[PDB]
Order: C-alpha cells, then structure tokens, then sequence
C-alpha cells in the first residue's frame, strides 16, 4: 500500500493546574521565610507545664500556619521542627478529645421520657464509645508520653489518675443509671410478671453491669448495692 | 429456667503483650543512650551543603549506616529535634541522581546483540526506550518543587537540568534509535533467502515510527543518525 507516503510525512515533520500552585508556594517560601524561621524558634522555645497553655500555643500556632498556601509544601523548604509540632497538635487534640468524652458520660441523663429499649440502646451505644476511646489510649499512651516527655509536654492527664480515670468513674454512674432504668421498668408494666421480656430485661441489666465492673476495675457502694437490687428479681 | 444461677456466677467474679512493650524499652533505651548520638547526626545534617552531587551521594551513604545502630529509626527520632525536611531531601536527591545514573548507564552501554533474532532484539531496545521514556517524564514532572526545596538546603541541582543527566539520556536515546534502524536496515537485507519479502514494510515501519517517537522525545537527531534515517526512507 502507502508506506511511501507515510516515510515522506514523518521526514517532512521532523523540522497544568501545577505550576500555578509552585509560584503559590514559592511566593510563601521567599516573602514568609522569616516568619516561618519565627514559628519555628517558637516551637523549639516552647514548655508547658500547664495543659491550659499547651493548648492555647497551638491554637495560635495553627492559626499562625493558615496564612501559609499549603503548610506541608512550603514546611518542606525549612528547618521546620516536625517532631515536636506534631507531638504538639497531637497532645492538644488527645487532650480535647477525651475531655469531650468525660463530659459527655458525667453528664449523661437517662431521659424519663424514652422508653426502655431506646433508653437502654442510648446508654449501651455510649459505653461502646467509651470502651473503645479508653482502649485506644491505653494502647498508644506509653510511647505518646515517651515523647511528649522530651518535649516539654505534660502527661499527668494522660494517667490513671488522670482524665481517663475520671473517665471509668463515671462509666460506674453510667451503670448505676442502667440498672435504675432496668429495675424501674421491671415495675412499669402488668400484670402476670416473668413474662418472657421481665427476665430477658434482668440479664440485659446483670450483663451490662458486670461488663462495666470489669471495664472501670470495679464497683462502689450504691451499685453493687443495686446489682445485688438485681439479683433477688 | 436458671437466670439465678447466672446472676449469682457473676456475683461471685465480681471478687476475684509482649512484642509491643519490648519494643517500647527498645526504642526508650535507644532514647536514652543514643541521644547525644542523635542530636550529633541532627547537627551534622543541618550543617552539610554540597556543591558536587558525588560528595551528596558520600553524606547520605554514611547518613544511611549511622542511622541503622538505632532499633526503630522513625520511633526514635519522633523524639528528637530531628531535620526531617532537610534529610528527606537528601536521601531522595541521593536516589534519584543513583537511579538516573543507572538508567542512562544502562542505556548508553546498551549493545545489540547480533546472535539475536530479529523481532527479540527490536523488543529488547522498545522496551528500553519505554523505561527512559518513563523514568524522564516522571523526572520533569517533579523536578521543578524538588529543585524548589533543593535550593533552599544546598543540594546541588545542576544534574536536575536539561544540560544534566537528561541530556545524556536523550542523547544516548538517540544512540538507541541508531541502534535500531540498523537491527532494521540489517535485518531488511538478511533473511533468508532468496525467496523472501515478509514484514518488509512492517518492519521497516517499526523503524520509521521508533525513530520519529525518539526524534520528538530527545529533541532532534545529530547528522549520523538522521542519515541513518535517509538511509531507511530510501525503500
């Protein structure tokens, strides 16, 4: 055929989104360059004995960092401190993190005004939350404070006696509200009694409680006082 | 039935890893008594600047056997005021310049092996041309930002340029292509025979198209080569 053709057409030739972002970044890189060198002397610089603080210099500090294109990109031109201010974002958001949980099981209301199978769910939902939260942490604690420790982070809230522990006393409130909603609506209704859901009701309440005494290390008073109110039924 | 039984069961309980945390201690004791170690190698990375790529290549070497006494190097330098930006950038301006130079090694000291048939040789020199062809795309795709960072930690770049090793690997690409219309214009006058004929447009073709593709990658052709190039378009 025309493989001619072709020969004389090669011959007879033989005479995005990106870059924009590279000038972004060079831009930050020339015009902030001492700014960042600032940010950096500051981190370095920092020590916290209060958690209150810590949290307070990264909020600043991450502020400070939004004014850059793309921190990651423009960091990556300095003799930023990485370790430490990663060490630091992270305390600052473990610490708010678990704080939110310890407030959320204190304040936790068996509202009056649900029935039992959705009053038991909400309660059974939020220890599954706790559990796994508190489970994390423990597994990741030690090595977490290993660093901190060099770098000038507080760790006494990461401790038993710390936020966590605060944490598995009220998992015992919480425990103490489920078997008040269990033996209370084991009163609310008939009639016949035992019943095939007034039996199922009392094991739901005995295992969730013991569930909670193995999780928090164990029980007070007033809740082995009412698991025993849960025994004789 | 016995729900008692179990309630009673429960009642009388309410009485009564280790590859982790050895690895824990491990890094804790490399934290303890590698620290002045660390903070040293820490100081000497800061430091460095280079002006020959060679001497780079030396740094990030030893860099590299200094950081293997420690058990885990990310676990324990997550505990120092390490220079991770900057001994990124070195480790990866030392494999890419490693890595180049190997290509274009493998591809200026690429020899056709005249006791291979036709089509296995030919395959032997495309698939070259595909790794180069990969390799240098991928290169100025990401030269520019790396350059960017480069700069700013005194790593040379020069190698990173159009006058750098790409030059060479589009230069030695053009040797290739050589290479190649003569497996063909060779080839085009073996086999077998008489008789004879098949493939003799096709593979003559193989050699235009695999000329021009490297013509457009590499930038021309020198005098030899584009004579080679008449010497296939007369056929």
């Amino acid at each position: 055929h025309r493989a001619p053709e072709l020969v004389e057409f090669y011959q007879s030739l033989m005479k995005e989104n990106r870059s924009t972002f590279l000038l972004a970044v060079k831009a930050d890189v020339e015009t902030q360059g001492d700014f960042v060198q600032s940010l950096a002397t500051e981190v370095r610089a920092s020590s916290f004995t209060d958690i209150e603080d810590l949290l307070a210099f990264v909020s600043w500090l991450d502020e400070e960092l939004s004014f850059l294109v793309d921190e990651r990109a423009v960091l990556k031109h300095f003799d930023w401190p990485e370790g430490k201010a990663d060490a630091l974002r992270e305390a600052a958001f473990e610490y708010q993190d678990l704080m939110k949980l310890e407030k959320q099981v204190t304040s936790f209301v068996d509202d009056p005004n649900l029935s039992c199978e959705p009053a038991l769910k909400k309660m059974y939902k939020l220890l599954e939350k706790v559990e796994q939260s508190v489970y994390a942490l423990l597994r990741t604690r030690d090595m977490a404070i290993s660093r901190y420790k060099e770098f000038g982070i507080p760790v006494d809230w990461l401790s038993d006696t710390g936020v966590v522990g605060k944490i598995k006393l009220s998992s015992v409130q919480l425990a103490k509200k489920y078997m008040k909603r269990v033996a209370y609506e084991l009163d609310s209704v008939s009639g016949s009694d035992k019943d095939p859901n007034r039996e199922f009701l009392l094991l739901q309440g005995v295992r969730f409680a013991f569930r909670v005494h193995q999780f928090a290390g164990g029980f007070d008073a007033e809740s082995m006082k009412a698991f025993e109110e849960l025994r004789s039924r």
